[PDB]
């Protein structure tokens, strides 16, 4: 069982015990560990941050203590155009000069692999993906002929059906990815003005519009598609997604007014990290869909869609159910990574429930 986590750059700055580095991250706690993200620039791949090689480094120590963790370096990410990417991948003495570049990358900062994370293809960019996909496995594949351990190659796929469609010729790239991560976690958002769940698992015969957004659907229609099982994997949360109420109607379909206010530590209107939630949850209300089996909280006039150990447990049994590869999380700083924010003295709540589910029967 593969268990994929994501460690953000930009989580170093935040303030206070919201300062994550690459050395709170217990090693045997994931297989593998992705750096979020990295830039391109002269059509190369190219660091983000200031200090990336001192955290390129750090992370890859861990390798120390743990010799069979694998780490993979991701370039794409939302705060990095789709345009840029689309650009390089159309012209073909562009997308040539972003491949010859990552294996002498990757080996210099001691990474395993590269992660693609094109947030998203257009319907006249699908065309694109594939030909990047195809011509970078057969650089990584050129490159073992030196005698060292082929690269690994994954890709973060989103999961509405629609934005599949539109620019994933899935059946395609299957076949030369090294596993595929799906980005369940995104089925609602600020953009549509009421309250919702954003990683709920199942339909729940409540409403019948978007019967396609919930992780179960994604998963199905993935497998359909003929990506294989054994190269899936299922993404689960560890933020929650915040709203501002306009009223004071907290139940299904209730009205908004706007994106949640900010985390005194993530500081981002609309996202809460678990930890920040945990403290939230003190006067808070607590509810759950039973249908969809996932939790919201709400206080005042803010409401909140999160995930905690009982469904995250709960998702993993569905992937293991359908015998997927594994499970992703986005992401270990947004987790309890010190352990002391919520409760029992355990660090990596979620990601070590998670865990748990993935290591038994
Ligand atoms: C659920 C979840 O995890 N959501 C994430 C989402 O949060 C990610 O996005 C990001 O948004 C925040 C703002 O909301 C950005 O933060 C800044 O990061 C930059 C560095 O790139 C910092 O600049 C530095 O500030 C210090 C001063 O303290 C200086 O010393 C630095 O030199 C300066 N950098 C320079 C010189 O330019 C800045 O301080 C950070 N401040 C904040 C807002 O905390 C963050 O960059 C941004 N991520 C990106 C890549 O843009 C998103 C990531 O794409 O994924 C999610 O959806
Ligand atoms: C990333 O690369 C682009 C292309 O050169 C460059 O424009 C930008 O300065 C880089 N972004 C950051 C914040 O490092």
């Amino acid at each position: 069982y593969k268990l994929i986590c994501y460690y953000t750059s930009w989580s170093q700055y935040r303030e206070g015990d919201g300062s994550c580095f690459p050395d709170a991250i217990d090693p045997f706690l994931c297989t593998h560990v992705i750096y979020s993200f990295a830039n391109i620039s002269n059509n190369e791949i190219d660091t983000w941050e200031w200090n990336d090689v001192t955290l390129y480094d750090t992370l890859n120590t861990l390798k120390n203590r743990n010799p069979n963790l694998k780490t993979l370096l991701s370039v794409g990410g939302w705060n990095y155009g789709s345009q840029r990417f689309s650009k390089i991948a159309s012209k073909t003495q562009s997308r040539r000069t972003f491949i010859k570049s990552v294996p002498p990358f990757l080996r210099t900062h001691g990474f395993d692999g590269l992660d693609l994370a094109w947030l998203w293809p257009g319907w006249r960019d699908k065309r694109h993906l594939t030909t990047l996909v195809k011509e970078m496995k057969a650089e990584f594949v050129r490159e073992a002929q030196a005698g060292t351990e082929q690269l690994l190659l994954s890709a973060a796929v989103t999961a509405g059906k629609i934005a599949i469609d539109r620019g994933y010729d899935i059946a395609q790239i299957s076949r030369h990815l090294d596993f595929i991560s799906l980005l369940t976690y995104d089925f609602h958002g600020a953009w549509r003005q009421t309250v919702g769940h954003h990683s709920p698992l199942f339909r729940g015969n409540e409403d019948a519009s978007s019967r396609f957004s919930n992780a179960d659907y994604a998963v199905s229609y993935m497998l359909r598609l003929g990506a294989p099982a054994n190269k899936l994997v299922m993404g689960i949360p560890t933020f929650g997604r915040s709203y501002t109420l306009a009223s004071s109607k907290t139940d299904v379909g209730a009205p908004i007014s706007g994106p949640g206010i900010p985390g005194r530590f993530t500081k981002w209107k609309g996202i809460l990290a678990y930890y920040e939630i945990c403290d939230f949850l003190h006067g808070a209300t607590t509810h759950r869909f039973r249908d969809q089996q996932v939790p919201y909280a709400t206080k005042g006039n803010q409401w909140v869609a999160y995930d905690d150990q009982e469904s995250v447990k709960n998702k993993a049994r569905y992937l293991k159910n359908r015998q997927l590869a594994g499970a992703m999380v986005w992401a270990l700083d947004l987790d309890d990574f010190r352990g002391t924010f919520c409760g029992q003295n355990l660090t990596f709540p979620l990601t070590s429930a998670i865990k748990d589910v993935l290591a038994r029967v």
